[PDB]
């Protein structure tokens, strides 16, 4: 906990931490049930919770949306305004390239974030607060709980949909492919594991540099490892640094090595 305490010295941030290694139910925490803005995390949980609804073939359904349909982020989806995206593109947009409209066109189909927010309930997640779409769901003041959860909660989470039964296998092989080729976590959880660690995560990015990353891992052999790993700064603006997430990891395999 002392490697910990000096990366938040070093980084001028909070840290929340929570890993459970499956094969020995041996735990790495650190300010586990601190509230942090979840930010872009909360789009693997609501494709954990679209495929809990959809049928596989239910994923080729094209979803239609305009240029007002657009918010700020919108790497994939601002370039198919005029043919739309089907349900498994939009999933891909989302977790893969943390799409803005992707995530607030999934919810919307899922019921929004009420709705999310109950499918959590019911499968024991009772932290994880949505309240709002894209990109204001980005924006925490201290002190709030609207649209946080903590390093344990989304940790759990995340390992209720890809590792346990809240999914039949398939549907969790989908989730975890996906994550499993995320293209914005290379500075994050991903610079922090061994050579031959298998990883499947997603980045958030939110207000008071919040800098989150949630994540299954796969040592060379043995079981899987779920890790989220949280972070949010003293000032509005604040810029984040993803270094402080790749050497956090580093001390959480280390503790479980
Ligand atoms: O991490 C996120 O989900 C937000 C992004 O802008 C992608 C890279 O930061």
């Amino acid at each position: 906990k002392d490697d910990f305490a000096k990366l938040e010295e070093q980084f001028d941030a909070k840290l929340g931490i929570f890993a459970l290694d499956t094969g020995t139910n041996r735990t790495v925490t650190y300010r586990p049930d601190e509230r942090f803005a979840f930010a872009s995390t909360i789009k693997a949980l609501t494709v954990g919770v679209l495929l809990q609804q959809k049928s596989i073939e239910d994923l080729n359904q094209r979803i239609t949306y305009t240029r007002d349909d657009l918010v700020n982020y919108n790497p994939i989806t601002e370039k198919h305004v005029d043919t739309g995206m089907t349900l498994k593109e939009l999933a891909d947009a989302s977790l893969r390239y943390s799409d803005n409209t992707a995530q607030n066109l999934i919810l919307k189909q899922i019921g929004g974030p009420e709705s999310l927010k109950k499918e959590l309930r019911k499968i024991g997640d009772e932290v994880t607060n949505p309240e709002r779409f894209e990109p204001e769901l980005n924006e925490v003041n201290p002190g709030e709980t609207q649209d946080t959860s903590t390093a344990r909660a989304l940790a759990t989470s995340l390992q209720a949909f890809a590792l346990e039964d809240k999914l039949p296998s398939e549907k969790r092989e989908l989730l975890i492919d996906w994550m499993k080729r995320n293209t914005t976590g290379d500075a994050l959880i991903r610079a922090g594991v061994p050579e031959g660690w298998e990883v499947a995560d997603k980045t958030g990015a939110g207000s008071y540099g919040t800098r989150n990353d949630i994540a299954i891992i796969w040592p060379p052999k043995g079981d899987p490892v779920v890790l989220a790993v949280l972070s949010s700064r003293d000032k509005k603006d604040a810029k984040y640094d993803d270094k402080l997430i790749a050497e956090a990891t580093k001390v959480v395999v280390k503790a479980l090595n």
